[PDB]
RNA sequence: GUUCGCGAAGUAACCCUUCGUGGACAUUUGGUCAAUUUGAAACAAUACAGAGAUGAUCAGCAGUUCCCCUGCAUAAGGAUGAACCGUUUUACAAAGAGAUUUA
């Protein structure tokens, strides 16, 4: 049991994309350079205009779902548990966290 | 202007006066700045509030700050000098079930 370190969790979360990046392929195929300025110095890269939307789409997704999944567990502990006495929000998370010490 | 020469005129008798002409002496101040409104002090007054830890009443001492003010100050005081008192979501996974899809 125990916790997952931060290093076994961020392989877990690199091998998780790369599924949602092979069902989005797969999804795709089921439905149908590198250029350096000498004088500047900087290197551009030439990439497709989709893949960079994609990008950018999935990452707001993945930022909404993760907003939606934790505003709904504020929803449900906060009509939870009304045993024990408190005053205001700060202290039934308080209260609650003195529930998972022990 | 002074002084050292030189030349001419007059008085002289080689000295004085006069005006011509070479030298020498002395040689570069001050402003970062213009004299009332438009290149910048600040108080006071009026209005509106009105002193931290509190259940009430009383001492304070710090800290953080791209706020300082008095003071000779590295002392101390400025309400414990003031401001602080809010707003708060992703380093995120692993297991186990019912609806909607896909081709
Ligand atoms: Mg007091
Ligand atoms: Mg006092
Ligand atoms: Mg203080
Ligand atoms: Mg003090």
């Amino acid at each position: 049991r125990g916790g997952i370190s931060y290093d076994q969790l961020a392989k877990l979360s690199y091998e998780k994309t790369l599924r949602n990046l092979a069902t989005q392929t797969q999804n795709s195929s089921k439905q149908d350079k590198v250029q350096k300025d000498t004088k500047t110095g900087k290197i551009t890269i030439a990439d497709d205009d989709k893949l960079v939307n994609k990008l950018a789409v999935s990452l707001q997704s993945e930022s909404k779902k993760r907003y939606e999944a934790r505003k709904r567990q504020m929803q449900n502990a906060k009509t939870l548990y009304g045993v024990e006495s408190f005053i205001n929000d700060k202290n039934k998370q308080f209260n609650e966290k003195l529930s998972r010490e022990s």
